[PDB]
């Protein structure tokens, strides 16, 4: 079990309201019901909390955007879970991710996590892109991780400078990356409980 995995399970846990040896009794149910990984199945389970639906439902609408459009199960997810917080149909949310990509030549997974991104700060899209390309330029980090950023500090209800100072001091405090410091953070703020804390039930859960 990776501290990924398991913090993901955390997260999951507390986004469904349940404890997390429950969460993960459901996510290894999806996974022997479906094959799929471990990893896939607590997207799952977040998208229909997300969704507020069914997980059988996002399920069943997820296989038919997989045929409809040929794109992996992962990127049906995304969409449907990008068109939830738009308040769109998934048709317009992939219209929208589209005129995104070729505004910018990025690809659809960077195209709709900019979208989530704009619609989680109650931003525009544009000056979601702009906060984000400024982040890139000063740190030297990626789009993806430029708009993990952004969205961690919405969360915490912090700057972004803050966030960062905080995650650069987890990188530092546990000999983590960058992407896992922001993750933990993102833990801890979900589960209104101190990073020391989420890391210790983190560690305490990979055992699983």
């Amino acid at each position: 079990v990776s501290l990924e995995q398991a913090l993901k399970i955390l997260k999951v846990a507390a986004e469904l309201g349940t404890t997390v040896e429950e969460a993960v009794k459901r996510a290894l149910k999806l996974k022997t019901k479906l094959g799929v990984s471990l990893e896939q199945a607590l997207k799952i389970l977040e998208v229909a909390a997300e969704l507020g639906t069914t997980v059988e439902e996002a399920v069943k609408r997820a296989l038919k955007l997989k045929t409809k459009l040929g794109v992996s199960l992962e990127q049906a997810l995304k969409i449907l879970e990008v068109a939830a917080k738009l308040g769109t149909t998934v048709e317009e949310a992939v219209k929208r991710a589209l005129k995104l990509k070729t505004k910018l030549g990025v690809s659809l997974e960077q195209a709709l996590k900019i979208l989530k991104v704009a619609a989680e700060l109650g931003t525009t899209v544009e000056e979601a892109v702009k906060r984000a390309l400024k982040l890139k330029t000063k740190l030297g980090v990626s789009l993806e991780q430029a708009l993990k950023i952004l969205e961690v500090a919405a969360e915490l209800g912090t700057t972004v400078e803050e966030a960062v100072k905080r995650a650069l001091k987890l990188k530092t405090k546990l000999g983590v990356s960058l992407e896992q410091a922001l993750k933990i953070l993102e833990v801890a703020a979900k589960l209104g409980t101190t990073v020391e804390e989420a890391v210790k039930r983190a560690l305490k859960l990979k055992t699983k």
